[PDB]
């Protein structure tokens, strides 16, 4: 599953869309390797756990989306 080819310089966008406790939302984009730009939108919602609680994830599109959610 998830079938990959990988080139060092591939060029893609991660698109993370998240969800806080209050219902509140936001979307960030992430480019760069496929590998690179996912590592970079968890980097994200990890610095956003401080402020919103633990998140849980759901990937959609491939992998080209990740539905975040926070806790609270
Ligand atoms: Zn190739
Ligand atoms: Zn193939
Ligand atoms: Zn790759
Ligand atoms: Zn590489
Ligand atoms: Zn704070």
């Amino acid at each position: 599953m998830h079938h990959h080819h990988h080139h060092a310089m591939e060029e893609v966008t991660i698109k993370a869309n998240l969800i806080f406790a209050n219902g509140s939302t936001q979307t960030a984009e992430f480019k760069g390797t496929f590998e690179k730009a996912t590592s970079e939108a968890y980097a994200y919602a990890d610095t956003l756990k401080k402020d919103n609680g633990e998140w849980t994830v759901d990937v959609a599109d491939g992998g080209y989306t990740l539905n975040i959610k926070f806790a609270g």
